[PDB]
């Protein structure tokens, strides 16, 4: 059931150089299920070159130099292929990443749908190009131009596979780059069948390369190529500094999705269970692998008891199974190493003096797979490991507050700014603390909706640069200022030469 | 005669901690004329600390928060003060950076008016907040809000001191943000001055700091500070790497405006003396000191001889001397250090079998202060340093072409790409050729003139980002995404428990 593939490079599938492979894991089972290819830097090499070339290919004409129009035409190709396959895509994605099935059905509606989002953007991409800059002498004209960046290297985490991987794909081809996507070696599966659509859609060959492998064999290599214009990545900030450290020896551009701990402040103005489960799916949903978790609740104190009494019983009702069982509300960690690393953050809580309201273990009738109970841990002091450090499992916290200056501070008391939501019926209060938040992301009365058509990005120590809506277009285009002299008078700044 | 001033930090005038100062140099002398104050670390600190309380103070009333059109009021009154001492700004820019006086008071007009422009850019930004975003769903409501990114870090050249200084700080304050200015230790004595036009204009405490001090003294710490949101950077590629490596352990946003290797190609369908004039003016203006001076020339052989030769009668007629000289056209390099590089340049040219056509040393009249001939260097071949390394003085190196393919080839020969021009009547040509150019600033029937209401920056390892006109404004804002459930129903993803 499981695809085997090879690397996809140049418009064609290609074994690596040195035709390494590794492992896929279910972490439902925790069988080992089939391998990927594992490229090397001598992978990369042979994928930057066929990428330089399909820009420089017949005058570029077929991509680079195209019109907006006819990128557009494959990209809503690629999207109605994808809806195509929806039914076995989804299945690979919670096979390979541990999502419940109706999560990865909801991702591979969003693939699609951003493909088809930045087409529309690629047609009206012509019309916006010579666009005049008014110029404060008559003797000069300038305008602007707007070329693709070039080559770029896309390296993606493994939380939403194929979603990942196309909120970067989609714009970067829609502004006429050619791109060597390197995804998580935990969940490349849904990716290279992201290749067999590029081949059944005539995608020009080198115009997206897929390289699988190891962060450091492959990804790594993208940071440090001449030829690689700009690399964009959604993970880890560890990873982040890496990367950029790396890409700073050539001054390279580099764009930075990273994780955070966000904030949900719950004031005492609102619906209990409406409140309670949307703090549930802000900490818990994607199996609480989302970067912009609501991880940290700050919840008005007058309704602290009976809140926690709500949220415990809604918890209690979470299907947690294998993905593809029915009705399935919470799937297991993507990998034994972080099934690990979560409960020790657990533990590490519990050694600290805090207190496990729910959860903070495997349930008991789940005997294999990497398992966890939604946990909630109360009693939580501010220097606490658990209220600073990322978790990455569907584990929350819990401090309270009582006057709204008191719950900014404590949802600013945070080294990231990637999300932030305040829950309030009284709606002023909510736009006070939505400007009072330092986060790229506010939810107002909700935790988590991601759409397409708006800027995601985050501040502090969260990474910085807007991917999605025009900002993800325009992560991908250069821009050329043209200045022009149409004076017929000389410069006149030197002396000529006298005429004899 | 050249005023002595401390550090401004927080709104006045404030020693450095550990009381070091540098001297002032006078370029066309030779002479020690005055210091500055040479900032530590510990300065940085209270500089930064001064910033923070800036954009929190009275809720960010004053400056942060505060409409445009109040900053406006600011960012226009600092204009008409640098007006009101254009002669005095503009002669100690000359005697400082080495400039001829009549390129000084050009850059101090260009001061003014870029504070013009921004100011009329802060106006149109309280307008542009709360932008609706459009959303494909009936129960979420979605909007963009575009605030300061906080503490910025501005570091900058000496070739332009004011003007550099200027074309950060005027968007930065136009943003909303508070900016620690650290200028060139080689010329800091017009950003001192605009310390006291500050202290004139009422501008708040902590808005703006000048720091005064040696690169790894007193720049390198703004790139770690946990407190300093952006470093925005021009100068070296070899600092801009040092400082992007050092930002990088803190996953700190970076802009660089780095040097270049820019071309200039000159077809056969051109005015001689025209074409020679823009030519000089693209590689000996501000005594070649420009990151994006067209230093190679891609000359056309039909042209080649009779070109060279009036380019030659021409470089005859410029005047070199003391910059403050009535009618100088051209004034010394910067410092020692930069004159004796220039002329290493130029003898390695000749070890390596170069002709130098015209100039090679210091001019025979002038025994005191960095002078350097306007030097042309033709017999070039590819491989030879003249041709792929940044000289940063008034050298020009010549090669010849006769297909428009071969100089473009010619003119992407390089792993830099901010400038570039093409000379020639054919304007359909040059639209061919500005396309084809790898640069990000493109110059047709001219070379170098620059405009505050144009994108500005470099591609390939000429850095990245764009500064001046509405893309200089948006350096310096936030993207905030705030997205609001507006539905009654209740989410309906988890399963509620069950009544009763
Ligand atoms: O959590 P998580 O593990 O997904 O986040 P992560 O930051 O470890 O991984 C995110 C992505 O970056 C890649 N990566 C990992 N180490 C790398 C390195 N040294 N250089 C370049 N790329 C690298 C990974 O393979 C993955 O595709
Ligand atoms: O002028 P130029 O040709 O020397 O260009 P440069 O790039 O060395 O200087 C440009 C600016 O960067 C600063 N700078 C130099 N070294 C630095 C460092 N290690 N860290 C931070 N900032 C530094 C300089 O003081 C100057 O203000
Ligand atoms: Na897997
Ligand atoms: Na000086």
């Amino acid at each position: 059931p499981i695809p085997t593939r090879q690397l996809f490079i140049n418009g064609d599938w290609k074994a690596p150089v040195l035709n390494k492979r590794i492992p896929v894991i279910n972490p439902a089972t925790q069988n080992i299920i089939g391998d990927i290819p594992a490229a090397t830097k001598e992978d990369v090499d042979v994928a930057v070159a066929a990428a330089k070339t399909a820009l420089t290919r017949n005058k570029g004409a077929d991509w680079a130099t195209a019109s907006g129009a006819v990128r557009a035409r494959y990209l809503r190709a690629i999207a109605a292929k994808v809806t195509e396959k929806k039914p076995e895509l989804a299945k690979l994605e919670s096979i390979d990443c541990g999502k419940p099935l109706d999560e990865a059905a909801w991702d591979i509606d969003d693939v699609a749908g951003c493909f088809e989002y930045y087409a529309d953007l690629a047609e009206k991409l012509d019309a916006r190009q010579k666009a005049p800059v008014s110029l404060p002498m008559d003797t000069f004209k300038s305008h602007v131009l707007r070329e693709p960046i070039g080559v770029v290297g896309l390296i993606t985490p493994w939380n939403y596979p194929m979603l990942m991987a196309t909120w970067k794909v989609a714009p970067a081809l829609a502004a006429g780059c050619a791109a060597i996507l390197k995804p998580s070696e935990l969940a490349s599966l849904t990716c290279l069948e992201l290749g067999e659509i590029c081949k059944e859609v005539g995608l020009p060959p080198g115009v997206l390369n897929i390289l699988t492998g190891l962060g450091p064999e492959a990804g790594a290599p993208l940071a440090t190529h001449p030829d690689v214009d700009k690399v964009a990545f959604t993970g880890s900030s560890a990873t982040g500094s890496k990367i950029m450290t790396a890409a700073a020896q050539l001054v390279k551009p580099v764009s930075l999705e990273l994780g955070g701990k966000s904030p949900l402040v719950v004031f005492e103005d609102v619906d209990l269970d409406k409140a309670a489960e949307w703090a549930i799916f802000g900490c818990f949903w994607t199996n609480g692998q989302i970067c912009s978790a609501t991880s940290r609740l700050i919840l008005h104190e007058s309704i602290a008891t009976e809140f926690l009494n709500r949220i415990v019983k809604w918890i209690k009702n979470i299907k947690i199974s294998d993905p593809l069982e029915e009705g399935c509300r919470l799937g297991p960690v993507v990998s034994e190493g972080q099934y690990e690393k979560i409960l020790k953050f657990v533990s590490n809580a519990k050694s600290e003096g805090a207190t496990i309201l729910t959860g903070g273990s495997r349930p008991e009738h789940l005997k294999k797979g990497f398992f966890i109970e939604p946990t909630i841990i109360t009693d939580v002091t501010t220097n606490m490991q658990i209220w600073r450090e990322e978790v990455f499992g569907p584990v929350l916290c819990v401090k309270t507050f009582s006057t709204e200056e008191e719950a900014i501070d404590l949802a600013n008391d945070t080294v990231y700014g990637l999300g932030a939501a305040v829950i309030s019926n009284d709606l002023e209060r909510c736009e006070r603390v939505t400007k009072a938040f330092k986060a790229g992301i506010v939810w107002v009365n909700c935790s988590q909706p991601c759409f397409t058509q708006a800027p995601w990005g985050g501040v502090k120590r969260s990474g910085f640069g807007r991917e999605l809506g025009e900002w993800g277009l325009d992560n991908y285009l250069s821009v050329k200022q043209v200045t022009q002299y149409i004076s017929e008078e000389p410069w006149g700044w030197y002396q000529p030469p006298a005429k004899l």
